[PDB]
């Protein structure tokens, strides 16, 4: 799937986003690949964010659905109005698609200033579709419509520093490769977790571990209301329980420096001098996913490199600054961009599963890497899952 | 080597023996195996501890060398009278060695009750050998005296619980297997440190990490004022400044659990309820040693179930019960039987090294294994060993 590799550019905190075109002449823009998401939209006005946008007048191929639409997201929302449209993906297969569009004519805290893309591609299942499942996402016409596999793969790669505005316009930031699973892309072993239901792109965790030590809850408390995969949101994301949890016990790993409240709220950055950041200090988190095969499971390990986010030293000094990339929840639990980044993540569709093993492109030190590792046999587990 | 392996019996607690025979006819002895020093000893006069001694008089190739000698270790010391016998090693090599022999007549706190061995082989080099260096050590008199290639390695078996009598007579505690390498004992790679100096089996640790945390000392501290591979010794050994910071540092780890001083002192034991004991609370612990390859290193990675060895309860019980088996050391870092149980410990005298891996028999969990990992490039190790 050569032809696919290195089709994304992007970061974690401003989102990986995929060249389309829309419309006959085709219109270029890019666009947020966010598979906590089911609509496909995208800026149809100007907009003090967007450098270009959809014009709806210019297409020939535009079909007017005459129906509004309202979609608020955990942070952010859009309205705008129902169509459909020819589209394409210049770095994916060659086909085009009639394809649902929300064109968005008012949005809030939506459109990331510097971010480079003018919309956003929902990957997610018509359950979770605004304003109603009736409304087939993109992916589901691309299926229907063409000899497309039913599935897709994403390797989100950051950098493991910070890539200023020209830097991100000129690197690779991954791959979506759409149709199957590119070998260059990870190494070791893909493992399978189920997907529970077909809305998100829902899993179960069975069990965590802080540098080995299980939490020790109940299993149900780590996927309540749900646990989800999610490319359209930076942090990894906690229920309010698991997140205490985490923290106390990573607080407790890392006790020999200490750091601001406001460092472990997501919000504070941490500074070390220049290469000096104490990554052995900090530990790896283990989440362990429940398997294809019954009474099995397998874990994913992610390292500091992961859950510490690199931005931005805009003073006079050459450190090396991060933010804390695990947040609180009250949604359930979000494996976002910073997690996804470790990984190369298969959404087998088809098979009603999801791939991990770890990245080509996932960034370690020469102590730790990240791991997907199983099987494990002793786990109490069955009713992990939240009704 | 089929004929080699399972040649082993004991324990840490109270060391591991092969079955040898000396004089003519054979007098059958279990011998203690002590990578920790030179001198090739039995029991030769009746002692409280033992339930069989070597008879002289009953040898017609025994040679008096009309000579004592006197050998204090850390713990213990025995005198006795020097001379040399023919000898041999029933699951061993098919060979016969004429050797020196230390008749003991005379010791204080050496021998072992329960043990079943009645005398000690010093498998180190002459350097350390009493009274002298004249004194040609056992393992020379095999390979001088044979086609024995010049190497033997080492795996000891612990069973991950207490053994009483019957059990330790009837159990196999391990393989010595002189003159070369069985496959079957490992897993994985091995990897080669250089012996130092040919004295002690003296090597170079130059990195120490608790859960994947750095210790952070200088190198020479690890070092100080030796590190040895040794066999007669249950313990890990550090240096007090060591020892203190990786106490420190354990305790930390697994600071969700309290223990009494006592326990970290190695003095007395902890009991859980039958099966319970929190493995997963508890740090690993990584030794990085001095590669062969310049500037490179690697390292060998060690469980609690090696660094808590199991005890019988005071009040016997069905509950699960282990000292801290890590000790403060005013001579360096002694690399007691509780580590090599982790590993296939490799002798390598004819190219100057000591080679590890994981062995086929380390006690452990579903979640963690021991590990011998490299290369890594980036340490800076250069007076690392003590002058
Ligand atoms: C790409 C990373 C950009 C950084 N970013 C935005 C800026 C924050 C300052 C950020 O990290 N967050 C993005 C979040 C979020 O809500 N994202 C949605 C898509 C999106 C992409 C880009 C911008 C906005 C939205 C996603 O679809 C929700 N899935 C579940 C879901 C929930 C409800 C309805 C629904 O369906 C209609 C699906 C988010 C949430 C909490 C914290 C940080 C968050
Ligand atoms: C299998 C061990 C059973 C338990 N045991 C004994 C009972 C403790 C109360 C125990 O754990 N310890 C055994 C120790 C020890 O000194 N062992 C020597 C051999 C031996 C085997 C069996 C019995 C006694 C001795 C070894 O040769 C020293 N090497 C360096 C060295 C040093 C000096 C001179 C020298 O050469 C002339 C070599 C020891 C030391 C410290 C703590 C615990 C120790």
């Amino acid at each position: 799937f050569v032809e696919m590799v290195d089709n994304l550019r992007g970061k974690s905190g401003q989102g990986y986003y995929v060249e389309m075109t829309v419309g006959s002449p085709p219109q270029t823009l890019n666009i947020l690949v966010d598979t906590g998401s089911s609509n496909f939209a995208v800026g149809a006005a100007p907009h003090p964010f967007l450098h270009r946008y959809y014009q709806r007048q210019l297409s020939s191929t535009y079909r007017d659905l005459r129906k509004g639409v309202y979609v608020p997201y955990t942070q952010g929302k859009w309205e705008g109005e129902l169509g459909t449209d020819l589209v394409s993906i210049p770095h994916g297969p060659n086909v085009t698609v009639r394809a649902n569009i929300a064109a968005i004519t008012e949005s809030d805290k939506f459109f990331i200033n510097g971010s480079n893309w003018e919309g956003i591609l929902g990957l997610a299942y018509a359950e979770i579709a605004r304003p109603d499942d009736s409304l087939e996402p993109f992916f589901d016409s691309l299926v229907k419509q063409t000899h497309v596999p039913n599935l897709f793969s994403l390797q989100l790669c950051g950098a493991g520093f910070p890539l200023n505005q020209s830097e991100v316009l000129a690197s690779v930031g991954g791959s979506m490769i759409i149709g199957g699973i590119d070998h260059s892309l990870y190494t070791g072993s893909l493992w399978y977790t189920p997907i529970r239901r077909e809305w998100y792109y829902e899993v179960i965790i069975v069990r965590v571990e802080i540098n080995g030590q299980d939490l020790k809850m109940d299993c149900k408390e780590y996927n309540y209301d749900k646990s989800i995969v999610d490319s359209g949101t930076t942090n990894l994301r906690l229920p309010k329980k698991v997140f205490e949890a985490a923290v106390k016990s990573i607080k407790a790993a890392s006790s020999t420096e200490k750091f601001p409240d406001g460092f472990w709220l997501g919000e504070q950055l941490v500074c070390w001098q220049a290469g000096t950041t104490p990554w052995n200090i900090f530990p790896v988190i283990s989440l362990y996913l429940m398997g294809e095969v019954t009474n099995q499971s397998f874990r994913i390990t992610i390292l500091p490199q992961q859950y510490l986010r690199p931005v931005e030293d805009v003073a006079t000094s050459q450190d090396d600054c991060y933010k804390f990339a695990i947040s609180q929840s009250s949604t359930g639990t979000v494996m976002g961009a910073v997690i996804m980044e470790g990984f190369y993540v298969v959404f087998d569709r088809a098979r009603k599963r999801i791939g991990f093993a770890v990245s080509a492109c996932h960034v370690h030190d020469e102590f730790r890497t990240a791991a997907v590792e199983g099987p494990f046999v002793t786990l109490d587990m069955e009713d992990c899952g939240y009704n």
